[PDB]
């Protein structure tokens, strides 16, 4: 596909990014990225809030060592524009179990007062990133570490050139670590576009590893208090809820939304979310 620096973040970026020129006192919405770490997929609902909008991308000053590790941290990047609650929070496919995070977070902090946190899921969940994740390793050879990295690093690959599964799989396979699939990595994704940048793309594959595996090994330590929202797409088996009655005690609210994974936070399922959010906010 196209505009591939939408797969790509700046390494030394900042982490919080205005994303929108609202202008008011109202309390922004914050976006979590997608497991690629940009906040690119979010441009058109920013650019239609009538709310301050800010996104999170995961750069090199990311803690990648586990979901929790990373929801503080991104907790500590919102309060150097927004010192104080409550918070409006959204997640988008893998950012939606990040987000999720976050708000339990927020939520531990001045427990047991009750926080009017507003947290809005896109088309995922903590379960949904598991499912994914447990997919792909089912179909490994168990306690082959190897064969994860292999894995992971392949599926980063298709995502920048057209090379088949099994070609990609065969030149990472037998290599000895993480650091030289990386590099057999960016070496294969420069020959198919040569003005790319190699530490863009180095930080990029192995940060797709980490993420992954802080992903599988994410359980909340106890159940959301906070009333959540999900908005997953019309055409996708897991569940209505994504699984979220197990994982919060308090109101679960499913919206189907026009479209599919890629295309809900645009076209005719962008008018309803836009709608949702705008009205939601009460
Ligand atoms: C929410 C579902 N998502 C799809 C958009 S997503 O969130 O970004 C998503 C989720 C999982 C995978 C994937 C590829 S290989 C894989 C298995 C795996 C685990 C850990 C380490 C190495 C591995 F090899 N897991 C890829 C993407």
């Amino acid at each position: 596909q196209l505009n591939l620096r939408s797969l790509l973040v700046n390494p030394e970026g900042p982490t919080l990014m205005r994303l929108n020129s609202v202008q008011s006192s109202e309390r922004p919405l914050f976006l979590v990225h997608p497991i690629e770490g940009s906040t690119t997929v979010f441009h058109s609902l920013a650019s239609r809030l009538s709310i301050p909008t800010y996104g999170l991308q995961c750069t090199r000053a990311a803690p990648l060592d586990s979901i929790h590790s990373l929801a503080a941290y991104y907790i500590d990047c919102i309060r150097q524009v927004q010192p104080e609650g409550p918070y409006r929070v959204a997640g988008y496919s893998y950012g939606a179990c990040v987000a999720f995070e976050m708000c339990s977070q927020l939520q531990a902090q001045q427990s047991p007062a009750p926080t009017h946190n507003s947290l809005f899921l896109f088309d995922g969940s903590p379960t949904y990133v598991l499912a994914y994740t447990q997919s792909y390793r089912a179909k490994l050879t168990p306690g082959c570490e190897a064969e994860a990295e292999t894995e992971a690093i392949c599926f980063f690959v298709q995502q920048f050139t057209d090379m088949e599964h099994n070609r990609v799989l065969e030149a990472l396979l037998p290599l000895k670590g993480l650091e030289e699939r990386v590099a057999a990595a960016v070496d294969l994704i420069i020959k198919s576009h040569q003005g790319l940048d190699r530490q863009e793309l180095s930080f990029a594959a192995r940060s797709f590893y980490y993420k992954l595996r802080a992903a599988e090994q994410y359980t909340p330590k106890a159940k959301y208090h906070g009333n959540v929202m999900l908005l997953r797409a019309k055409t996708g088996d897991l569940g209505a809820d994504y699984n979220l009655s197990q994982v919060c005690d308090g109101k679960v609210s499913v919206h189907v939304i026009e479209g599919d994974h890629r295309t809900l936070l645009e076209g005719s399922g962008l008018e309803s979310i836009i709608s949702i959010i705008h009205s939601s906010l009460a």
